[PDB]
DNA sequence: TTTTTTTTTT
């Protein structure tokens, strides 16, 4: 058969080298000349690199006369073949992706061949053992891997990761300037432990029904945004704009959501209101779309979108994930669930933003004596627990027991923190405002 | 004949790509690959997504690798006709109304193709009605619409959300409604919590057997037909419109429902009972359907008749959610609770009319020592938790207890209050009236 | 293509018009002379609806006539096409059905014809945009449906139902009653609370083991039977119908059931016992089935069959509900158990008869303390409890506690009942002559 | 190419099967049907399975009758056929070397099958990446290693288990090990009672994570490191690498971990740490791998791995045992750990490592009165109160009782211990710096 | 996912 080669994207990053030199190194850096298909490739590689190493720029004149210095113009195809693949290229601005193509071709000739090699071997034992055949493939395969070690890597080693201690040693010096290195959630507890809302991160805050789970996103929303001037984007998905509204006016002038929505409001609260309204204008960098069953590749051409027209994005709100409809895996709930985790993971990890995705419980919570949530109590759990990294659950023992000494306090509960230890942060819980606030009664030491 | 399509269209968006990656994003809006008329078009689409989500760049030469790859190069017409369609193409300024041409040739191809498969299903009945073809068609419109309802979508400013929201406060406050702002409860209590029947809410009134829910199901319309003059409808599949009648007229005239259905009845009362057939003449704004097993798309249409005949629906009652019957999720009842919440709630939001569901409960409540009912009591409760937002339950501890002093006292707790706080009202019942009163 | 039509059901429609004239109306309120898909049947049904609004009966003589002097006679197909017409049409017994089959053809044709024009409006856009041809794509489907609207519908009129309720109270309080509009129970205290055994009732008697459960409903059989003259139906699922005939002659004839089972009976029992036999052969109104494992349809055609052969159905008692079988839902017990109280209550309407169907208990009544019988006690509950109206349960605390004073009190308690509070209803019963009577002891208050 | 077979070999097999019936255990043992090149073959040698599983001996005339009855007479090649096979053997003596022939022949085969089906999928990629088609080739080599396994269990005779009681006593008696026999554990209580970090053995510490656990760990990591130069692998599925360099620089240098983690620059700390790191230096041992997610198959695998990387392993360190939850064995834990348990010893005994394990507990720890860890604190007690070798409770009592009973003296309590007294072995513990200590 | 009903055991 033919090896699987690309002769087009190799002309491209001959031709770019021709034209550009500041973008040698990184064609030094991912491939050789052993990765060029046609061996008068690997020759002007070769040149190029002996003439880059010399120091010499690297142009059309200077490398056929170098190639005719060595008599190997002729080898390649002659002046007039450097010519044509000089012309040929328009532009180096994707010669990094030409010779990420290269490097895999040449990795898949690589594998080809010695998967021949192993064949033969196999036909052929030449007296190995069939230990000896399988020893001798896994160091092949190894070997292969190890073409790529620097490229396929994870955790360092002993010297690498102390070197890498150290410089986090003198990163973590500069760390106490503010206490919260993410996006300051306005809560100080929060701030201890989470340390402000990291970029990249999906954060799963899951209670119950009428917990005021909503209440509270929209309140770290409120908080994010009085704090910072970067857009942030709301995907109210469950409610209405106009009862988010209500509820955010209700929260940041501490006046009874009731009395805003019958709309028996005093004067009063209503200058309150302009004057949270004049905050907002100020500000004006809250984006609600109230759109339900969006798939997220809506979701993420939208955040594009945003952030292309506004200069990136602040927070992403997502009203409860379960609301979210996938056309394509709407056959089972559990691959959906897993499908927009994944999605809204790579999305927050592309634009480096921390999405504030809530989510739903099972009915386990009720029939547990203590109603405290875990992770696999998670409505549809598994996947969320492996693609999230913060997340949280409400608990309400006032709203379970009624003669419960925690009226007002509700308790955040972490049960995944991939950075930083888990815990129970306290608030008190105002329902007529639905203020969410720091717990400012006797702090509690969890058993 | 040759379906309407416009080629050179696609071959300008397709020219446009390969220059310009930045109006991706409105070619991703407007169309999808299955828009593009031939499919070596829907293949080059395809495999232009896929590099853009990778975050390639849409070039020639990284897009002919591409479909190299998966061996899609040869399918499509070969690099040199790759090679002809980014000639082709001047600019991309236009791109975005090539695309909407595009998009309307697809949509009008849908739509001919589904008038030939509803041509086909007319000569070819197989054994179906006229009533099931006329459903079929309607579901495929509703199809094609849906699919180009998906233009009115984009996130707002916060200004649009700002201004509306203070327009609807003043509107509010300038009213004076008392604190009733939805349909009136009749009861002065339920109007303080739930401030009345809110218009687009799924209200979820479940409880256990034999324990007035229907009854006070009833009493509810009773005090919005008597309260208001939009007409109302009823959805009686359980229980029999003449027994719905018989309970209403003893409510009403707080008479005892057995002397009434036993037909020993003096001629005062009798009189009573003609005054209220009078008052009832005189509205006319009650219509129910006792027809059972009913799937929810018979009531939505039902419910744009009514709506659009006599001027809207003041409220849409159905009686108990497990009675109702949808054939295409049969198989599984969680599906059919999960299909029919969705499809209550959406035609709630569409028509802007308080729709009261009833429900059952399960027999964990009877296996808790406290007998008060909570989401988790609820019969296959599912997303019944997530769409509604106005769920209460009835609690009776003199059924449960013959020695409780909550004899006559019925406790409607709101499991679930989106907007308010959830409580527990307290209501006088009559059982001989069947009448549910304001608790004094 | 051929259009869908039915020429014969034409034909015999325009015959069976000819030959009867009364039921002309069923004719003119089904189909329309633009239902007839041959325009000489147009022609042939408007000139019978013009005669017929003057008054003219339809004979074949005076509609010639009335196509002659309308010079219509020649386009319809002449004198003797008519008189093959008339010729043709045996009957017009089924006029009704042909009816709405032509009414049929003419919705499937209009529905063909209007698709034909949404494809030919799809085919030319003639400037239109996709939501003017959606739009009027609605507006046509819905004008057919609107079409088809025009029959008997679901929502009609509260004033027609207070009409039937007004004619139902006066029919019963016209009709002097001893507090019975239902079937008689026999038992005076029963005949209070549930008024008689109400037609259209699902009534579940359900019980223990043994408790004389199949015996009080034999004794309520025998009741009915010996006070009414409709015949009823029994299905003997679990019992023999031999072992049933010897209870019910021990029970009325006041005759130990075991000197029966041994055949030792004196000849004045024998007497008792043939009087007995003499009134039974007098009514000879109880259809007895001791068939096992039957489904709800074999139920519902033998139950059809009766009510055809023998006017109706007074009764219809089901021997102990598990015992039903349904073929499809056998995988799951409770959607069987569903299934077949549905198809129950939904026979029960159909024929308004009274259905008393029996019923198991669960063990947990005897874990608990107190042995009432509860809703939930019932075995696979929930449906039985939502189809079923007349929900009683026996209480026997003689059997549970050997020094009870209850020895002979059975407490009926009735679990369910919609129109009627419940309570508690004691009758005597007799184990020897298994013989359940009317309390003859002091009624305790009940609390 | 002609695949490389040996059918005299299989004739020769079946011929003795056929003269022998007492060898049929080794054939049984040594081949399958599979392993026969020829179909006729594979159903001869499936049918003398049958008739030997029924309890028949194996002969020439019932082979024949069961292949008619299943008409595969003639398919195989006729009773003729069958009657010059058995001809053709001579005995049955060298049976087991024809048959380890047949294996060798028949795993060849295997490997080119395999090898041509990784050139296809090096030829036709089909969208894969390089990365998959190498761990798609990686897992083909595996299992065809795994495939060319032997024979693991068997009831052992009286004479091998009386050797290895009475090498046992001797181990017992004569060795003066004083102490320590297998690799440093630091802790001279476990230095007496475990012997060391014992090869090949499963050492599970059952605690709350961040609860004293992980730094146990880690200091068990770090004192086995500061003795030996064997590579040391990380596998803490709890905390990250900086997370846990932190905790073990804490841990070493006896320093804050506030001041480590919250930066409080100052040069004394920072002298500590860098001779900590001039010592683990020294050692240049610490491969860190730590991930999360994985089971013991590949734990095993990742072994081999690094054997091939560098050879021998010195320790490997499971953080969090309870991040390996499999959905299915999530609910209940007990079998999940147990069958982790039981293959993280084979892995032990595979590559002589001691495997130490941190499994996690109930929060009845801080709930139940009894605060140790008993089978009520256990994760439904089973897996964690039996099966594993080394089987430690951390009673650590500050965290359990506000007003401890164990500072200090926290009790590291054996359920079983393989060799060593049980007990309950009280330790210092520094919740400043994370370091747990030794308690004489 | 949901939802019933049985034993065992802690
Ligand atoms: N005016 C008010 N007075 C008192 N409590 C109120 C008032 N308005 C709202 N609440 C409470 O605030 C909470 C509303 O929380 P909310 O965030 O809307 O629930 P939710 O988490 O979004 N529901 P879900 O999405 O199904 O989980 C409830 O506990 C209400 O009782
Ligand atoms: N005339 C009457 N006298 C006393 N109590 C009555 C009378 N009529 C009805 N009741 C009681 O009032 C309640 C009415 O029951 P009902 O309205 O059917 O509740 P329900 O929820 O609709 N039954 P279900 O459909 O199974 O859930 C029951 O508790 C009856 O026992
Ligand atoms: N001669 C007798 N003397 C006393 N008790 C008797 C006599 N004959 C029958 N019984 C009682 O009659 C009862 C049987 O009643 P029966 O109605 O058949 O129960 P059942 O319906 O068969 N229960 P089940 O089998 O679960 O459907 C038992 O309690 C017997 O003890
Ligand atoms: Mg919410
Ligand atoms: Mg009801
Ligand atoms: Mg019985």
């Amino acid at each position: 058969k033919v090896p699987p080669h690309s002769i087009e994207a190799e002309q491209s990053v001959l031709g770019g080298l021709m034209l550009d030199n500041e973008r040698w190194d990184d064609v030094a850096e991912r491939v050789v000349a052993d990765d060029f298909y046609t061996r008068p490739h690997r020759h002007i590689f070769t040149e190029m690199a002996r003439l880059q190493e010399s120091g010499s720029p690297i142009d059309l004149i200077t490398l056929a006369e170098s190639l005719e210095r060595q008599g190997q113009l002729d080898s390649v195809g002659g002046f007039a073949y450097l010519a044509e693949l000089s012309k040929n290229t328009p532009s180096a601005a994707n010669i990094s992706a030409y010779a990420d193509i290269v490097r895999e071709r040449a990795v898949v000739r690589e594998m080809i061949s010695v998967a021949n090699e192993i064949a033969e071997a196999g036909f052929d034992p030449q007296g190995r053992t069939s230990e000896d055949l399988l020893d001798l493939a896994e160091s092949r395969v190894f070997k292969i891997a190890e073409s790529r070690a620097n490229k396929d890597e994870g955790p360092k080693n002993i010297a690498d990761v102390l070197d890498a201690t150290v410089a986090r040693i003198e990163q973590l010096f500069q760390q106490p300037h503010d206490g919260v290195t993410g996006v300051n959630t306005g809560y100080d507890d929060l701030n201890k432990k989470t340390a402000g809302l990291q970029p990249s991160d999906l954060i799963i805050v899951a209670a119950r029904p009428s917990m005021g789970k909503t209440t509270f996103a929209m309140n770290l929303v409120e908080n994010a945004a009085m704090l910072q001037d970067k857009p942030v984007l709301i995907f109210s998905l469950e409610m209405p704009s106009e009862q988010i509204m209500m509820r955010s006016l209700a929260s940041l002038s501490r006046v009874d959501q009731t009395k805003i929505r019958t709309g028996q409001l005093d004067d009063e609260d209503w200058a309150r209101i302009s004057g949270t309204m004049g905050i907002l204008l100020e500000k004006r960098n809250i984006y609600i779309d109230d759109s339900s069953g969006l798939t997220p590749t809506e979701v993420r051409s939208r955040a594009r979108r945003i952030a292309r027209e506004h200069g990136g994005i602040g927070l992403i709100m997502i009203d409860y994930l379960q609301l979210m409809r996938v056309p394509a895996l709407s056959d089972n709930r559990t691959l959906e669930i897993a499908e927009i985790s994944r999605s809204l993971k790579a999305l927050a990890k592309e634009l480096n933003v921390p999405v504030v995705a809530l989510s739903q419980l099972n009915r386990s919570l009720e029939q547990r004596a203590d109603k405290r949530p875990v992770n696999s109590d998670l409505r549809e759990s598994g996947s969320i627990e492996q693609d999230a990294d913060l997340i949280m659950f409400i608990y309400r023992d006032e709203v379970y027991h009624e003669n419960s000494d925690l009226k007002g306090i509700a308790e955040i509960i972490i049960g995944k923190q991939r950075n930083g230890p888990i815990g129970t942060v306290r608030l008190t819980f105002n329902g007529q405002w639905s203020r969410f606030d720091n717990y400012a009664g006797p702090q509690y030491d969890d058993e």
